[PDB]
């Protein structure tokens, strides 16, 4: 459905397509926090439109990640509203040192802004994010309401945190904390097998405790009722595997791609900020491509 926005003029201060708006937005309670906004140059006030949120690494700006995950490509992404929030210290809840920051009620109520100022597509708000903010696209996931409202999540080389200490640390069979309040969660995730600072096998870091991504990605398989069993594609002359999840009705509903080789790095075949020498594949398109496949079901 539509949102109440629906109908209403742009803000006065911004027009369709051009560069980001930087925005300041106070929360309930009282923080102000900040968010950049791209709006794709076709928006119409009429026409309920796709919305994706996308989340920064730790240390780096909204600024930066707009940059690295090119969201704000009309090439790439011609119907989606694209926003960049920034989080507090530049990292995001989940993070180690991040302590009584909400980001998971600042996020409900930026979505509550836009719903009400634009003609939103509720059954199309998508999540992305980069390392912390790949943690916190998955913990909007693992959020009992959060999930509930937000159609896909593709964390790209995700911190998923969990109180355990680095001695206590087992990658392959730590709990995963997490509540998703629906059936059906779609997860996309990339990383990179040379992975240092997140790294593909998890383990302790920073005092506390990494999954390895594969048992990320079969905790996601599992708890949603879809077992072990996945379909594998060699792509890139085998540098890349595509992992899909699901029955034949669902397949690919948790899709991993392993980069054969790729650092702590968005993928991109050109240089970015993260990673000069580009790798095997664009991820950004095949986001796009997962978030138009896996809309919010009615109810
Ligand atoms: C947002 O708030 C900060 C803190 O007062 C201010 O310095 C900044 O210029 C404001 N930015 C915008 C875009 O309104
Ligand atoms: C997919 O299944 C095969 C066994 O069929 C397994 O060896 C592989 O590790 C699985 N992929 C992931 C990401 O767990
Ligand atoms: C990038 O490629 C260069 C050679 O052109 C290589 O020596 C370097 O280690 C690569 N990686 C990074 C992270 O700079
Ligand atoms: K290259």
């Amino acid at each position: 459905a539509g949102s109440a926005g629906c109908g209403q003029p742009l803000p006065p201060s911004q027009n369709p397509g051009g560069s980001s708006y930087g925005v300041n937005f106070t929360l309930s309670a009282g923080t102000q926090r900040f968010y950049r906004i791209h709006i794709p140059s076709n928006y119409n006030v009429n026409t309920p439109t796709p919305l994706i949120f996308s989340f920064h690494g730790r240390g780096k700006t909204a600024e930066s990640q707009e940059k690295l995950s090119q969201f704000s490509n009309e090439d790439w992404n011609p119907d989606a509203i694209a926003v960049y929030p920034q989080g507090l210290n530049k990292e995001w809840q989940g993070d180690p040192h991040s302590k009584d920051v909400d980001d998971i009620a600042f996020t409900m109520e930026m979505l509550d802004y836009f719903q009400e100022k634009f003609c939103i597509d509720s059954t199309r708000v998508y999540a992305a994010g980069k390392s912390n903010g790949g943690g916190f696209t998955n913990l909007l996931a693992c959020d009992p309401t959060a999930s509930t409202r937000i159609a896909a999540f593709a964390p790209v080389s995700g911190a998923y945190y969990q109180d355990v200490s680095e001695e206590a640390c087992h990658p392959t069979t730590v709990p995963i904390k997490c509540s998703p309040g629906r059936p059906s969660i779609p997860i996309l995730e990339f990383h990179g097998t040379a992975d240092k600072t997140i790294p593909y096998g998890g383990g302790g870091r920073r005092g506390e405790c990494l999954p390895s991504i594969p048992h990320f990605v079969r905790e996601w398989s599992k708890r949603l009722g879809y077992g072990l069993h996945n379909t594998t594609k060699e792509l890139y002359d085998g540098n890349v595997q595509e992992y899909q999840y699901g029955n034949g009705d669902n397949r690919g509903i948790v899709t991993h791609y392993r980069i054969g080789g790729l650092g702590h790095d968005w993928p991109s075949v050109r240089p970015n900020s993260d990673n000069p020498n580009g790798t095997y594949l664009d991820a950004t398109p095949i986001i796009v491509k997962f978030f138009k496949q896996w809309v919010l079901p009615g109810s």
